[PDB]
């Protein structure tokens, strides 16, 4: 399950988690979604993610949960 | 047009009509864990699954679900 804590990934600088932010943006205003707290993605975004990180989906993952955006 | 379907106006719809979509959103609703109203909204995609499952045109099921008033024009 890819659960993202939007109220931490809010404050991690942009030159690493820039793209992170635009994307969950894209989602969040496709769904009307702006519930605050937590934001869960499809599996096969973080496909999608890695490719726009130039990093393996499990590299990704765990740069994600290092962060604490993520949980483990 | 966005496949949100009203569980409720599903469940006057004659069982041999409603079976199969009754069925799949009890599916979807178990994956989810999703049990809190009686809308049920669904991938766009899910309206092929939904086609072979009934083995008709999605067209043709858009179009009743839109008639039995399940779905929104
Ligand atoms: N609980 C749950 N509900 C689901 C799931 N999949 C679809 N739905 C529901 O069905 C809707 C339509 O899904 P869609 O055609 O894929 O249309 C979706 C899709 O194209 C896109 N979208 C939303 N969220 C995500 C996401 O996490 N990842 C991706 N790749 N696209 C998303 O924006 C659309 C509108 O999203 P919504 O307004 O939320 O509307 C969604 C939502 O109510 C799911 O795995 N879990
Ligand atoms: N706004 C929002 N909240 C999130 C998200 N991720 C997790 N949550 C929270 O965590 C629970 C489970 O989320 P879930 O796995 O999406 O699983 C959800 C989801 O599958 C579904 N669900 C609930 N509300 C909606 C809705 O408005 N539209 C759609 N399409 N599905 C919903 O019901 C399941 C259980 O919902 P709850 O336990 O009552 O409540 C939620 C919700 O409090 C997110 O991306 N957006
Ligand atoms: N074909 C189909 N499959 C469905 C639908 N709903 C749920 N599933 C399946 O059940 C998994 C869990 O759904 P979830 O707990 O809501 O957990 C979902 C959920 O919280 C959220 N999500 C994904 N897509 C959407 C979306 O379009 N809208 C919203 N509001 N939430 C979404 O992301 C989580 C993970 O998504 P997935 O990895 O795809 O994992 C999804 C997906 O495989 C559906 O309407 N159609
Ligand atoms: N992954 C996930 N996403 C969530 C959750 N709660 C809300 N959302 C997202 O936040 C959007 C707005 O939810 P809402 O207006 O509060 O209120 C919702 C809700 O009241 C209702 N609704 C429509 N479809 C569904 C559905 O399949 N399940 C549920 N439980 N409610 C739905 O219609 C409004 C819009 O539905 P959506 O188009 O789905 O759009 C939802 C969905 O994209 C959640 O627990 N998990």
């Amino acid at each position: 399950k890819l659960v993202l804590d939007l109220e931490r990934l809010a404050h991690v600088p942009q030159e690493k988690a820039g793209p992170l932010q635009r994307y969950a943006a894209t989602i969040q205003s496709q769904r009307g979604d702006y519930n605050g707290k937590v934001l869960s993605i499809r599996q096969d975004d973080l496909r999608t993610l890695a490719v726009i990180y130039d990093q393996s989906p499990s590299v990704l993952t765990e740069q994600l949960i290092s962060w604490g955006v993520l949980d483990a």
